[PDB]
DNA sequence: GCCTAGCTACGTAGCTAGGC
DNA sequence: GCCTAGCTACGTAGCTAGGC
DNA sequence: GCCTAGCTACGTAGCTAGGC
DNA sequence: GCCTAGCTACGTAGCTAGGC
DNA sequence: GCCTAGCTACGTAGCTAGGC
DNA sequence: GCCTAGCTACGTAGCTAGGC
């Protein structure tokens, strides 16, 4: 129900997002700043295949309303991994602890959480 | 410390954002869904001039990193008017009231509200 | 056997060159003089439709190596009409009559008869 | 009377079509195929010099309208060589025999003999 | 002696400048100033037909190397007339009397005589 | 109150057009032939620097109405060979001598003096 | 109305394949 | 009026510097 | 009328020859 | 050598005249 | 490294102002 | 080999439809 990103065209069609309990590894980061024209984004997903036990960390980042740049980083069978992947990338661009999320506090000079939409 | 958006040329440098106890009236808006090709914000402030007690309403929306289109609503020294103005907007786009933006939930099909960094 | 012209887009696929007994109503008319730069040609089809008994002059004449210009005579079911147009665009052209094909002789400034293949 | 090919530029102004008794060595050939697009001539003509007793076989051939290729072969005073040119080439073309050509008749796939007009 | 103006195409090869005992009616002034920028001349002809008695007064003036504008004005029989013409334009451009000319005295703001070479 | 000619952009502002008692070393040449296309000017100056006791010889030629070449000879404090260049350019030019310019007279095919203005 | 991605409805340089 | 140097009032190719 | 070879009535890039 | 008028050695848009 | 706003470092059409 | 119809493999002006 949440999409993998249309971007990643490696694994759209073939992969889900990766869910655990309440857990959807699943989040757009945004930082904003108009003074000094800040105005960009960071998603992250982990992605799972629908045929096997793979996974993959995605991320995607650039100046909204752009592309930018990208990165899939194949993980294997090993879970742990694109999990310690997934939260440390939240960490290092929102200061907050993925786990903590529900508490969610921006940091200035970090990226807020934003949340998306789904069908 | 929140700046007057600086695409408001008419009250940039000679205006301020409204506050009053706890309350700033500044406030970005963004609804972003992958699947059906959302990307916009609504930013709406509430300015003070500098020089006199005079407000009114700024509003900007667009496709996110576009200028798109804007509406600065006079309200001369009426603030309830203005105050009215800017809590129905953000109540239109979110369906949270303002007052309760401390425990701003997110709505399906609705902009989420995201926290901007000042300097 | 003898194919409707091509160029005659109106008949082609859904009319026959006419025929009867040893008669073949198609003929290619060719006048080539190397010293008053004349190389011209004049097609000359009666054509009966596949569908019904409907009958009509096709003409097709130019510089040869070129489409030059037509004329598709309607004759409706007047067989006589069409023999008669057919036979006298011929003669004013070859100064021969058409029955007196087997013995044609070229005059000098009218056309030659071409004998044409077919598949 | 029978006017040397005025694309032999060579021999242009300087000779002439040869004639012994009722042969005239000058001939234009034509395949003209509507359903295969074939639409080819090929003039043959024996030419003497106006000057001195000196033969060649001018060749010249293409798609009807255009000037195609050449050839033009050289036969000294040996005028046997020149007529076998000739007439080799008339009967590859033709399948009849030049001088069978009062009894002329098209074979399928190959050359129509065309009578030019002359002034 | 002294040429006509090539540039006077209705009296060139028509006429010759006038001459009556020393006095040669054809001069060239010229006006350079450096640094107020000035750098124009003025010549003037008295001009008498080859074919008949009748004057005329040509005038060419313009920036040096510039064919600049001209005027030829009709004196018909009427020499004297001509010759004031003559007469009172040298004396506005140079200040000088013409019958004066042998102690030409440039004065400042005024053209320079110029002496050109004859063939 | 003879200007340095503004061509001149090494020494104009720096220096000024050597004097001696009735003598101002500078001076325009002019010949113009209608005829023969003559028009032509060289300009001789003999420059002194204004700070110190340093001269050079200017020269300037062309057609008129163009910048055309020059030439600035540098002499040091040597004014008589500056005098000799100057002079004998002038004698070059115009078969007159220089300290015989009260009487010049035009030699045919050499160059006459023209008197500029001066502010 | 605003805007623009991307599509539509062309044009064409020069390749290619078929006649000669 | 003529003429044109040189200036004015644009346009832009592609470099560069700053966000990401 | 149709068509187009080739001609007419231009324009111009840059060479060349003559002044300086 | 410098410079440039004007000439040379092209190219071409579209007119025109002759075949059909 | 990526990207592009906007700037830099030109070029120029045609206006304008000053000589004639 | 020659030639060229017509096709292929682009490019793009500006329309259009969908987000805002
Ligand atoms: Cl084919
Ligand atoms: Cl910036
Ligand atoms: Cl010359
Ligand atoms: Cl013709
Ligand atoms: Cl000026
Ligand atoms: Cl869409």
């Amino acid at each position: 129900k949440a999409p993998v990103d249309p971007e990643c065209t490696a694994k759209v069609g073939k992969a889900h997002v990766y869910c655990e309990g309440n857990d959807v590894y699943d989040v757009m980061l945004n930082q904003t700043n108009l003074q000094f024209n800040n105005n960009k984004y960071y998603l992250i997903q982990l992605l799972e295949d629908d045929a096997q036990r793979n996974f993959s960390v995605w991320m995607r980042w650039g100046r909204v309303g752009k592309m930018g740049q990208h990165s899939l980083v194949a993980c294997s069978g090993n879970l742990n991994k694109a999990k310690e992947i997934f939260q440390k990338k939240f960490l290092d661009k929102t200061k907050n602890n993925w786990e903590d999320r529900e508490k969610f506090e921006k940091v200035p000079g970090k990226y807020d959480m934003l949340q998306m939409d789904y069908a």
